């Protein structure tokens, strides 16, 4: 027995008004029978397009980040902006921002407690490198990153999140991961949480594989205990998104 | 005689759907009687509902921000599916940008030599802090940053450039610059223009300054012999901004 799945196309800073439209269709024709969450995480210049496009029922879009308050941050986009645009939903804390833009995990922690606020489902993503890894330091990265995000949550607030594990040492470096290797993770995670913060939040919790996800190895992936779905990258501009959704039952 | 101004609003990370609305109504009640090109950089997430309701002849709409091609970028938006959705105007190297997500002179250079060689029309800021004005480096620290840029563009690009003036002691605090602060600093960065580049360029390019600009201080800043116009934060979600429109006569 698991929560329900969480199957997330993180579009990430890619296409066109044409070619979404396309997908967007492709998309609310899939029969999904089963209770699944299907979100679509577009460009914030896409959102509207998105929104009025999007009709099928199992389907909520997410913006790909947020700054918690207005203000002058040219260029930026703040959760009130995103809130009255009618978004719900959010990612948190990617591997690219983290690298690119200056994301320590304090400032992660402080985005997920600001949208946790403002009544967001996040999907905060958390995950260690290749020279991290190879350095024996897994656990204790993932559980400081976890930590930071936890610090600031009460107990009642985990109904709001989901934790995306992204295994970035597998990401552009040419290593292959297993799915036991996504598990040893996951379980890794769910550990700390029924350790910490309790048995109850732990079982419902939703952690979802981050990583190279794809309609061949999707049920492969899912089959693993503590995978409760996906945050997908590549495949999601894709018609093999739907494969994607249905590996998840 | 002078190049044709521009009066830009910077909106930032700042607005509300009904707000917006409501500016853009005014916006598009106002009869503009002279040759003065009209510019609203609004955030992401409202470009569409910009684009759609502003209608005055005279108004362009602005991004705040991008970057230079897509890809893995997680959160970022850039060049290509702004030029997609119709946006063919951009803002870039604001203070903002610069100071908190780490925006160097590299950085902004090469944002602005692609965005000229996808054909946009460039807003970029240059501008000295507090403490590099009271160390009495404020000729160093604008012609560094006018020069970094230069480095990119070959001749014919500066016709797509605008160079925003705005000290950062300025942005928002009250301490608008004197009008003599101002045309020393304007002139400065168009003798520079003239040297390196071109006569016949320096005597095109617009200049605009920004910070702490208002309805009531607009007349005087503008009748500098090298002020070409205004970057306006906070008077632009105001009706205030007309004003310092009317001022660019
Ligand atoms: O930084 C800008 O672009 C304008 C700053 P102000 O809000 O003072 O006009």
């Amino acid at each position: 027995s698991k929560p329900q799945p969480i199957a997330a196309a993180n579009w990430k800073c890619n296409g066109s008004q044409q070619s979404l439209s396309e997908l967007i269709d492709l998309f609310n024709s899939t029969s999904i029978n089963h209770d699944v969450q299907c979100v679509v995480a577009s460009t914030f210049v896409h959102l509207a397009m998105t929104k009025e496009r999007l009709s099928h029922p199992k389907f909520v879009i997410a913006a790909q980040n947020a700054i918690a308050k207005s203000g002058a941050f040219t260029g930026e986009v703040s959760l009130p902006i995103l809130k009255d645009f009618g978004v719900n939903w959010i990612v948190l804390g990617h591997s690219e921002r983290r690298a690119y833009y200056g994301e320590t995990n304090e400032i992660v922690a402080d985005k997920v407690a600001a949208a946790v606020a403002s009544g967001f489902m996040v999907i905060a993503c958390i995950g260690e490198t290749l020279q991290e890894r190879e350095s024996g330091r897994t656990a204790v990265v993932v559980l400081t990153q976890i930590a930071a995000i936890a610090k600031k949550l009460k107990k009642a607030d985990w109904a709001k999140v989901v934790i995306a594990y992204e295994p970035v040492w597998a990401i552009g470096t040419g290593k292959v991961a297993t799915p036991q290797q996504a598990q040893e993770a996951h379980a890794l995670i769910r550990s700390w949480v029924s350790s910490k913060i309790g048995a109850d939040v732990a079982g419902e919790l939703r952690i979802l594989y981050g990583g190279s996800v794809n309609g061949k190895n999707a049920r492969t992936l899912y089959q693993q205990r503590d995978v409760n779905g996906f945050l997908v990258g590549g495949a999601s501009l894709k018609p093999e998104f739907v494969d994607i959704i249905k590996a998840t039952q």
